[PDB]
């Protein structure tokens, strides 16, 4: 049902809902793997259900509808550790393409599309063990889509190819993330 920011277990899925307070955004947990997101001249956010600890060959699985009109994301989204790493394989986007600006590293196909591959670099920013200096890895898909599989494995590997190496797995969910907009989202995922 709707929460405040928070993380935890919801019939069976491992959830993760946070923003920066700016208000605008109502969050609802639902039966199985679903989760909603309504949201209206938001801060900044991120709202999923998915596992913790993730895995590297999972195989991801979503259903839904995704309807942003601003800068908004929708992703498998995850953390490593040892080394840090934040990563997203973006399936849909609104006005802002992430990789903007950010060096190409390369391409895989997976899943029904060209990926287009990306590294940038966070300095000083809040990250799952405090503060820190870290790299991002981006899978940008390039025929957008609400619903299908995901092959983790597949773009993990591509990744590590090119050097993009990976830790040990800490949470891995798809999310909603959003940077002042407006939308609505309701995700099933399994």
């Amino acid at each position: 049902q709707t929460i405040q920011p928070g993380t935890g277990y919801n019939n069976g899925y491992f959830y993760s809902y946070w923003n920066d307070g700016h208000g605008g955004v109502t969050y609802t947990n639902g039966p199985g793997g679903q989760f909603s997101v309504n949201w209206s001249n938001s801060g900044n956010f991120v709202g999923g259900k998915g596992w913790q600890p993730g895995t590297k060959n999972k195989v991801i699985n979503f259903s839904g509808s995704y309807n942003p009109n601003g800068n908004s994301y929708l992703s498998v989204y995850g953390w490593s550790r040892n080394p840090l790493i934040e990563y997203y394989i973006v399936e849909n986007f609104g006005t802002y393409n992430p990789s903007t600006g950010a060096t190409k590293l390369g391409e895989v196909t997976s899943d029904g599309s060209v990926y287009d591959i990306y590294r940038t670099q966070r300095v000083n920013q809040p990250s799952i063990i405090g503060t820190a200096t870290f790299y991002q890895y981006w899978s940008v898909r390039r025929n957008h889509r609400s619903s299908g599989s995901v092959n983790t494995a597949n773009h993990f590997n591509a990744w590590a190819q090119q050097g993009l190496t990976l830790g040990t797995m800490d949470y891995q969910i798809v999310a909603v993330e959003g940077y002042f907009s407006s939308g609505s989202a309701s995700i099933t995922v399994s």
